[PDB]
C-alpha cells in the first residue's frame, strides 16, 4: 500500500496472509471456514494467517490453518484478470473473536463516490521496493467507470472497478493482491491489478464483487 498508514494491530479483524513459506497474498474471512481472494494468487500449498498484524512476529492472536481446496473462478482469464477471484476453503474452522472476524457480503454494489478501505502487506514504494511487517490501510473512493476507462482503454470490463486517486501518491501494491477493498460495511473489492503503483492517472483495478455474490454462496454451500 504506497502513502497509507499503520492501520493498527487487528483493527482490519477479516484481513488475511496466504503464506506458502512466506506472505504473498492477502485475502479476506467470510465466515469460519471460507476466504475470498484473487485468482492470480493461485498456488498450491497454501496455509492462512488470521490474527496477524506483524507477520514476522508472532504477536499471540494468530491462527495458522491450511486451506483444504482452492477454488479458482471457472472464467478466469490471466491474460486479462477479467475474474480475478478465488475462494479458498480451511481445514478447520477459524475462532473468530474481537480479532478474528469475517465481513458481509454486498447485497447491492456501490457507487462512485465511495470511500472504502484496502489494506496489506504488499510493497510501499511506487519507486523501489519496501515491504511492511505490519498492516497498512488507505481510504480511497471509487472512481467514475468513465476515468477507469480512459486510463486503461479496452482493458476494464464490468467485472472490475477502479478506486484511487487519478493524482497518483495513493494505491494498493502488489502484495496487497487479493486483499479486501472494504466500502460502508461490505467486502466491495478484490485487490487486483494496476500499472505500477500510485502512478498518476494509473489507479488500481479491483474486482467488482457484488457480481459474484451467488457464484460465491452456491459454491460454499457444495463444498
Ligand atoms: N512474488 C509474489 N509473491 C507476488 C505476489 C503477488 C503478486 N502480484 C503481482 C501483480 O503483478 O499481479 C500486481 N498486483 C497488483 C495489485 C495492485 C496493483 C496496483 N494497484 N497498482 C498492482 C499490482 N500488480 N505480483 C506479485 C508477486
Ligand atoms: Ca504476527
Ligand atoms: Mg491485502
Ligand atoms: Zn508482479
Ligand atoms: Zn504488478
Ligand atoms: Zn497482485
Amino acid at each position: 500500500i504506497v502513502g497509507g498508514y499503520t492501520c493498527g494491530a487487528n483493527t482490519v479483524p477479516y484481513q488475511v496472509s496466504l503464506n506458502s513459506g512466506y506472505h504473498f497474498c492477502g485475502g479476506s474471512l467470510i465466515n469460519s471456514q471460507w476466504v475470498v481472494s484473487a485468482a492470480h494468487c493461485y498456488k498450491s500449498g497454501i496455509q492462512v494467517r488470521l490474527g496477524e498484524d506483524n507477520i514476522n512476529v508472532v504477536e499471540g492472536n494468530e491462527q495458522f490453518i491450511s486451506a483444504s481446496k482452492s477454488i479458482v473462478h471457472p472464467s478466469y482469464n490471466s491474460n486479462t484478470l477479467n475474474n480475478d477471484i478465488m475462494l479458498i476453503k480451511l481445514k478447520s474452522a477459524a475462532s473468530l473473536n474481537s480479532r478474528v472476524a469475517s465481513i458481509s457480503l454486498p447485497t447491492s454494489c456501490a457507487s462512485a463516490g465511495t470511500q472504502c478501505l484496502i489494506s496489506g502487506w504488499g510493497n510501499t514504494k511506487s519507486s523501489g521496493t519496501s515491504y511492511p511487517d505490519v498492516l497498512k490501510c488507505l481510504k480511497a473512493p471509487i472512481l467514475s467507470d468513465s476515468s477507469c476507462k480512459s486510463a486503461y482503454p479496452g482493458q476494464i470490463t464490468s467485472n472490475m472497478f477502479c478506486a484511487g486517486y487519478l493524482e497518483g501518491g495513493k494505491d494498493s501494491c502488489q502484495g496487497d493482491s487479493g486483499g479486501p477493498v472494504v466500502c460502508s460495511g461490505k467486502l466491495q473489492g478484490i485487490v487486483s491489478w494496476g500499472s505500477g503503483c500510485a502512478q498518476k492517472n494509473k489507479p488500481g483495478v479491483y474486482t467488482k464483487v457484488c457480481n459474484y455474490v451467488s457464484w460465491i454462496k452456491q459454491t460454499i454451500a457444495s463444498n
